[PDB]
């Protein structure tokens, strides 16, 4: 079914500033705003490739694996390894909070909108180089009465 997130329909004037998404939204009244959404918040770099995760914690349950929660959340389990300092990705605790979600800005670069405003682009670094990747802001990033949300 639809996009979640749909915010370009009612949005104009959609510009990027660095991992800041700017745009002039509608707001139920017939009067605008200018708002902004940091995306840095709302997408990974999953080894060379965008994805939608959201900057979270998670805490470790018995029986839990580093894949699981990979599956869980839409991630390189390697990833979240590093990033958490894991020394041994097959041993897990529960209770462990775990860091997951945003910082695609860090290992990003020609980092550009395209297609009208509704496709963010860039280089993303991966294990071997850069990757050029691209997403479609309009499947999280909405506007509920003027200001952009993630949805
Ligand atoms: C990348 C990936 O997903 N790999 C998978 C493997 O993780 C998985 O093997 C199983 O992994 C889980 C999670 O690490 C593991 O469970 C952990 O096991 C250790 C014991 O070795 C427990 O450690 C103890 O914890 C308690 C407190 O919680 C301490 O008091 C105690 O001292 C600890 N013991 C030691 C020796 O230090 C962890 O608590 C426990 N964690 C969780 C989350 O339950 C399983 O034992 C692994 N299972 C097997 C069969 O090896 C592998 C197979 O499922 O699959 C990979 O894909």
């Amino acid at each position: 079914g639809n996009y979640a997130g749909n915010f370009s329909g009612s949005s104009r004037d959609i510009c990027l500033d660095g991992a800041r998404l700017r745009a002039e939204c509608r707001r139920g009244d017939g009067g605008y705003s200018t708002s902004v959404i940091d995306l840095n918040r709302y997408l990974s770099n999953d080894n060379g490739h965008f994805r939608w995760v959201s900057t979270a914690t998670v805490t470790v349950q018995q029986g839990d694996t580093l894949r699981d929660i990979g599956r869980r959340f839409d991630c390189d389990f390697h990833e979240i390894a590093r990033r958490n300092n894991i020394q041994n990705e097959d041993l897990i605790y529960p209770g462990q909070v775990l860091q997951v979600g945003g910082n695609f800005w860090d290992s990003a670069r020609d980092v550009r909108l395209v297609d009208g405003g509704k496709v963010l682009e860039a280089e993303l670094r991966y294990s071997g180089g850069w990757n050029r990747s691209r997403i479609y802001l309009d499947e999280h990033i909405g506007n509920r009465n003027g200001e952009l949300i993630h949805c």
